[PDB]
C-alpha cells in the first residue's frame, strides 16, 4: 500500500508542478529526491516517511511553500520549530552534550539543528528537500557526528511541521556545525562507526549506584 | 546468539538466576528472548542493543538494585525528562491535539507515553516494558490516537538504561484506561498503524498566508 504518491493522485500526479531537474520528484527539488535509501542504517531512518502525507506533490507546496510555482519557498515554523507549551512558548532549555553522545542531521554543515543518532525522519519536522544530495561523499546529506568535548545546546521538542508529526528532540547549537568540528566539539563518523546496533547504544552516561 | 557483546563469552548468564526461558538469561529483567519481526516494531527495534556493550551482570549492576532475582530497576530523577544546565527538567504543559497518534510500551494504568514510532532507544525504557503480559498486545505495545484535545507534560528524555534516550515523553495527569473512557483517547488496531501515510500528520494546519 505504500508508494511515493498518495493513491489519490494519479493519473497525474505532478499536475501543476513545473518542472526542473529530473533527479527530483515531479522534476522539482523541493519534492526531494527520487531515489531514497535502501540500507541500514539510513533505510531505518525512512520507514515511516510518508513524503507528501495524504498530500498531493501541488497540495503540499500550496500548504507549506509561498507559491507551488518555482519561485515558492519552504515557510518555517515559528519559535525555532520547538514545540510550543500552552501559553504559546517554546518548550526548550540549555543543556551540556556529553562527550560520547551521537547525533545526525540531514543537511549542511553551515546548519544549526542536529537530533539523536537513528532519529525517524518524521520526528524532525523537515521538507523533502533536506533529502537531496549536494555532496558525493554524504548522501542525502546525511551527517553522523560524536561529542568530542562538552558544549551547550538548546534542546527540546520538535513541533509538527511538513506534514509530519515531528515530536523527536532537537539540539540547536550557537556554532554551526563545521565550526563545532573545527573547534574539536564533534568529529564526523563514518558508515562503520554506526552501522551496528551496539553503536547506538550509550556508554557515557553513568548509572545511580 | 547475538543477544550478548562477544566479550560476555563464554557463560555470558554469569550470575543470573535462570526463572524462565522466555526471558533472556531466564530473567525477566533482561526482557524476552524472541523479539518482534513485523513493522512497526521491527523497525522501532532495529537500533537496540538491549545490553550495550554490557554483560547481563553488569548491565542489572549499573541500573539495578540487585544482580539477584530480586532486584528492581533504578529509575532516573524529575520523571525521567532530560535536565537543563541547572538540573531542572525541561518540559511544559502542551495541547495534544485530535488525530494524534501517540503508542506505549505498558499496561494502560501507566502515564508515559511517545510519538507513534519512537525507537525504542529513544525512550530510556529497561528491557522488561517488552515483556508480554496480555496476548491481545504482544510485547506490551499499545497505540492510541487523540480524539479529544487534551494537556500533558510533554519533554525530552534523560538517556537511561545503557540507551541514549532524546525521543519525546507525553506524562499524562490521568492513567491512559482513564483518558480511553473519558473520550481523549482511542485504541488503534495494527490495521491504523502498518502504512507509511498512517505515520504522517492531517491535523496540524499550515502557516498564514
Ligand atoms: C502544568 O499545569 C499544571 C496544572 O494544570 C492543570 O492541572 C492538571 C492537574 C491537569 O488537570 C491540567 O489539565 C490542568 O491544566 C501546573 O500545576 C500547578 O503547579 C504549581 C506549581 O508546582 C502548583 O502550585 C503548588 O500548589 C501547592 C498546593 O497548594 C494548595 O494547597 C496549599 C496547602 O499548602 C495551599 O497553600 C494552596 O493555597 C493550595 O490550596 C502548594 O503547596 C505549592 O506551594 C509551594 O510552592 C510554591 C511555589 O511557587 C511556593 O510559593 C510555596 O511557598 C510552597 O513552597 C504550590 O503553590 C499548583 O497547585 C499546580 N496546579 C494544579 C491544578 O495542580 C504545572 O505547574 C504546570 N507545569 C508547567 C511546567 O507549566
Ligand atoms: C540559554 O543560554 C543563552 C546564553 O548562552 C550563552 O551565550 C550563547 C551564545 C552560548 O555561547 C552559551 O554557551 C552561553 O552560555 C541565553 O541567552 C542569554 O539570555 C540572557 C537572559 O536574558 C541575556 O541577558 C543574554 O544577552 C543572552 N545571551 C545571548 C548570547 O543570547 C538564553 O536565554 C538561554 N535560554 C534558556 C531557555 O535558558
Ligand atoms: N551544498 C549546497 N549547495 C547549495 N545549496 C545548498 C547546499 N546544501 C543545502 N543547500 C540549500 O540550503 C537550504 C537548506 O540549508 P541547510 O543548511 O542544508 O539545511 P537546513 O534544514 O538546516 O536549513 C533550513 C533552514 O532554513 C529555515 O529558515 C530554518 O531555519 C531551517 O532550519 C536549501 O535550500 C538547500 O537547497
Ligand atoms: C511566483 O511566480 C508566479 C508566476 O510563475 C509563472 O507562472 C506560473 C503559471 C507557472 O507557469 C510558473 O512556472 C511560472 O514561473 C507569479 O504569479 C507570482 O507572483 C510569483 N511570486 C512572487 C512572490 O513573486
Ligand atoms: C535479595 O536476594 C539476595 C540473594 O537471595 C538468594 O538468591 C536467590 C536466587 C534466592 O534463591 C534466595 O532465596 C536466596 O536467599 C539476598 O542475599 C538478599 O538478602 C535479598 N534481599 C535484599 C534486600 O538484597
Ligand atoms: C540536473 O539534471 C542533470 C541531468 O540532465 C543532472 O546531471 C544534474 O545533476 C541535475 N542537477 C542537480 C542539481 O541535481
Ligand atoms: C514463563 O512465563 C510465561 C509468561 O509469563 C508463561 O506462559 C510460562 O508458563 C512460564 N514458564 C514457566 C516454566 O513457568
Ligand atoms: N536537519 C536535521 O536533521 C534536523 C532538523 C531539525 C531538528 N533536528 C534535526
Amino acid at each position: 500500500e505504500d508508494s511515493l504518491f498518495p493513491a489519490r493522485c494519479w493519473p497525474d500526479p505532478c499536475a501543476g508542478i513545473t518542472f526542473q531537474n529530473d533527479t527530483y520528484v515531479c522534476g522539482d527539488p523541493r519534492l526531494g529526491p527520487v531515489v531514497l535509501p535502501q540500507k541500514f542504517p539510513l533505510n531505518n531512518e525512512l520507514r515511516t516517511y510518508a513524503r507528501f502525507g495524504a498530500l498531493c506533490p501541488a497540495e503540499f507546496l500550496d500548504k507549506w511553500a509561498t507559491d507551488v510555482a518555482p519561485n515558492g519557498t519552504y515557510i518555517y515554523p515559528p519559535a525555532n520549530g520547538f514545540a510550543l507549551d500552552t501559553e504559546e512558548q517554546p518548550i526548550l532549555g540549555n543543556a551540556t552534550l556529553p562527550v560520547g553522545m551521537k547525533l545526525d542531521r540531514f543537511g549542511s554543515e553551515y546548519g544549526t539543528f542536529l537530533a539523536p543518532l537513528g532519529a525517524p525522519y518524521i520526528e524532525r519536522s523537515l521538507p523533502p528537500s533536506n533529502l537531496n544530495t549536494f555532496d558525493g561523499m554524504y548522501p542525502y546529506n546525511y551527517h553522523v557526528y560524536q561529542v568530542t568535548k562538552e558544549f551547550v545546546v538548546g534542546l527540546g521538542p520538535i513541533a509538527p511541521w511538513f506534514e509530519q508529526p515531528g515530536m523527536g528532540t532537537q539540539f540547536v547549537t550557537y556554532t554551526n556545525v563545521l565550526g563545532l568540528i573545527d573547534d574539536g566539539y564533534l568529529r564526523r563518523l563514518d558508515e562503520s562507526e554506526y552501522d551496528e546496533k551496539v553503536e547506538y547504544s550509550n556508554p557515557y552516561t553513568p548509572g545511580p549506584n
